């Protein structure tokens, strides 16, 4: 259900972008001048953005800030600093900086630093156990080769190359056991992969499930609270939910639900307002669930549920919805009959 | 086990798979004749289901339809298309469409926009620092061959290509830092490599469990509508069983379960019937569970069980099937009575 | 810990894996004359063991048996019909069976059937999802450069083949797209490569949990049905526990737990005896445990506890260790004195 | 935040490293002179330290050691015995064994060795399996290829190689089908593929997951055991918030929160001891908490908190802090006003 809300994510996204599309030499006069000016309009745009920052201190109802503004400070001033200190030929490398800008969008970096951070001292001892068997390794493969590559095998770092490419997965093709018994050795090295092939597995796994875990209070903590709904359950029943539960702003002249189509869960309205296409124009306000009914048949979407505007919402499984429906009867009551408002 | 259960399944899957077949050039003999005639069939049976389907209303007592139909309107109007528009040579990349299908038996897509939908947010994120990551490198790599490989490290795209090829795994062999240091450098691609190989996997590692996640439930409350044992439970141990209960169906002449072979589970017939090889002729009705007795006694099928006919069936692991017979003492009396009429 | 523990396990493997050293031509004098005489001469012992088991009806103490019979009959008569059908050269291929044997000491196959089974509806959706995935990539990749290489993209299944080796993670470095658009190209392919290298993820991720919780059953009367210990508990505490414990059979000779050496567990002893290196030579019977003031303490192995004799001991993690003395105090008060006894 | 906090890993780790600095021929008088004699140097200061060990039986208040001290014996002797026995050329090999040391801050091998080992009977029947593939394919591969690349398929071994490049996903480019039919076969192998790369992955998925959840006794058992707070709890409770306990030591000079700076956790001291930049100066004890009103605000840290000196902080998420103050209303209530001085 995607047509305009993410209307911020529409319009900031495409600058971090462009930095790419002017990295090319051998390049010709018609795209080259456009894409290089805007940059600079770009980075004007957030030059005002800084000095609305630096000067003001309010945001509207709540907000905190600090280690942002400075990572927000780095990025205005880098581009700028590229522009008067250098005079000269490529700078566009110091606009690079834009990437920093969507860090701040997810769950994942301060946290990172912190999850990162309290299992320091085992993760660098599993990397560390990696450089030691890159080093056996080296060790093992050089031996067998080294008479016969001078060329390849002339040294340790030459082997220690080879290590590089066959323990990750990459396998390059250019250096390879001429004799029999390296490709049995090899045979060995393979078993040691399946263990490497892990290790590049392991900081990731952690990562991922920790940034999406941390968006909980976020997105799952804050976003609860506008819904009166989450209160009647304590901590227990909430956070099976909060894992669950998701977010997404839908906006002017979106088609929220498209009626006909299927609806296999129900929205949640959070901010803003949305639509219904059907006999009673209902417009719907905060505290608001849509496509209700859609879950008690199991059936699509009640109504074209169109964002009358930008709002935010929230959806919910049908695990979950049965869990509503259960802790209030009365609940499950108002989901049918504003269904029948709904469809 | 399997005869002729899924009959369906049997049939359709081979058309889509035809396709592939065809898309062969210097093409000769008996092969390409038939093959190209048969897809002009495949297209006409769809295109009367078509009919059916935009002409009627009643489906039995078990539907509901809308994108979903969308998709097979597509699908039959396409390769109409290129049968009519193009009187052309290539027109059989249109016929491809058939594929379009397989998704409609899977619990993924439609849900797989809820999913990605709800952590686009996040997601893309991690996406976007991908593209951040391979522009340093691009700009590392580069600097170290830019005068030796004018022919392969002429320009950031060129560097940028092997950023793409180290980055996943893949290494084709003909670009490589012919200099000592570069290798140096590709240790420090190496390790973040780690973090870059770790990111193929958060896509479908989330995206599976969802699936999983989103057809597991519903079978459950199937299972539990057609299985009356089903009922006594509530809600929080449902849920677990519905992680594990697995579905399909057996038809005409399979045997289920082989007389002697193994059965470390038990089956749950929600439709058709099955036919027990013992003492007494058995034929299962609906509510009929048996090879109860392999779990009590932890050995075997207890009869060639075979299904009688078109057969939907449920199984039991057995540490479900403990909380099944201590749930309910008078059904662990049952299951060993109605084995000893199935064995 | 590790000496002859099993003693089954140091033995029988390696005529499977025999099968390998012989496989070689260009082969010479020594080796080749006793290593082809042993495969007849194994495959004379298991004839003979079959004869026993198609012949009896005895057992060393409780079996079943069916399909597992019929994995044994292929296995000595291939290598039998090899050995009279074929006065011919090569029939060493027909040896290879025994390879079937190892799936009969694990949790997997019978199970993998059961399984994929249940999810057949579902896996195979996603692999033909792969199959279509391929297709508009060849489609894609083709376009690009078939005028450049006839020789190389001169049709769909040579852009196929591409497609395969760039799918995976592989890349051999013979094709890759010479022009600058086919490198871009490359760039969604890489794209897509994340989805895809998930779906290789994904067949294992559940048939190894999977098979790691069918052992539950081998497990529970393993540990469950010989430790009396394991009966105060009712179903739901000894799930978490039946995941949680561990086996293997220490023999004659072994030193089970080293002396002075960390003991961050204790063990259970189900079958066979153990010695214990202390002031009162302590011989354990079944229903015992040691090593249990390694916990209570936090520090090693009480005693050099060797094993008696073929022994089949079950380890106990501190986390669960804990449930247990707190489930009877009397049985923390048993392991502090028995370790006296112990110590 | 890292300053000085593991004052401890910032030096012993380089003398782990420095062994591949030296490792390098065709190699210059500048650099090789200062690092071939800090080994001898490094291993004097360990063979010292060995003294002490071997000749000391006490430190701090709570140690105990034995397979621990075979390691280290081997790690100092070792390089001994290269000086001794080699007057040679090489013997840098030797010292290598500085790695060692590294698996001693972990929570890994002994217990690697404790859950490899109780699984010794299935996850080798996986790799055996493995094998076993591997076999399959060399004889289906070489079939395709033996007479026209007698040169690359001339034997087994020979496919047998290609085979572990292929397994793997490494896929150098030197041995290829030449062939269309093995080009289709290699078709059936990427999907064979897909098992293939679920294997590597098996082994350090439960590795790694085993290996956190190992070092909950010491850093999660005996560590807490200093949070007086913890008490309050039973087991079940404590589990989960030991796996998300976390742990660090900032030192002297650290900042351990910077002032202004997001604080979406607490932390918790349990040795040394650190100070609050704020209107009171705070010098925090044990059994202390800082930066609490960061969560029942939402907010940064308080205070500039730089560790006072080398102290021990455990830190609390947000899902985590909700329990604790709601186990213990007295304790939500002294957070705030001992935020109340510490901000
Ligand atoms: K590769
Ligand atoms: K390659």
């Amino acid at each position: 259900l995607r047509i305009y809300a993410p209307l911020n994510a529409v319009l900031a996204a495409p600058g971090l972008l462009a930095v790419a599309a002017l990295t090319i030499p051998d390049m010709s006069g018609r795209s080259r001048l456009a894409l290089a000016a805007l940059l600079a309009v770009i980075w004007g745009a957030y030059l005002l953005q800084l000095a609305a920052t630096l000067l003001k201190r309010r945001a509207g109802v709540v907000r905190d800030r600090t280690p942002k503004i400075a990572i927000d400070v780095l990025a205005v001033l880098v581009p700028l600093a590229a522009f008067l200190l250098d005079g000269s030929p490529d700078w566009s490398l110091y606009c690079a900086v834009w990437l920093l800008k969507p860090l701040r969008d997810s769950t994942f970096f301060p946290v990172l630093g912190r999850v990162l951070a309290n299992e320091a001292r085992n993760l660098i001892g599993v990397t560390t156990l990696f450089g030691v068997v890159l080093f056996a390794v080296a060790l093992a493969a050089y031996v067998i080769e080294r008479d016969i590559q001078p060329e390849k095998f002339g040294s340790i770092p030459q082997a220690m190359w080879w290590a590089v490419v066959t323990l990750s997965t990459t396998g390059y093709g250019d250096t390879i056991p001429q004799s029999f018994a390296g490709r049995v050795l090899a045979g060995a090295v393979m078993m040691s992969g399946i263990g490497i092939f892990g290790l590049w597995a392991g900081i990731l796994a952690t990562g991922f499930y920790q940034e999406v875990r941390r968006g909980d209070f976020v997105r799952n903590w804050q976003l609860v609270a506008a819904v009166p709904l989450f209160q009647k359950l304590g901590p227990a029943v909430l956070v099976e939910i909060v894992r669950a539960l998701r977010a997404r702003t839908v906006p002017a002249g979106a088609v929220i639900c498209r009626i006909g189509e299927p609806g296999d869960r129900m929205f949640f309205v959070v901010e803003g307002s949305v639509s219904v296409a059907t006999p009673n124009p209902v417009e719907l306000g905060p505290g608001a669930f849509f496509g209700e009914m859609a879950l008690i048949s199991g059936e699509p979407r009640s109504a074209t549920v169109s964002a009358a505007t930008t709002v935010s919402l929230l959806s919910l499984h049908s695990a979950d919805f049965q869990m509503l429906c259960s802790s209030s009867p009365e609940i499950a009551e108002i989901f049918r009959k504003t269904a029948l408002e709904r469809r």
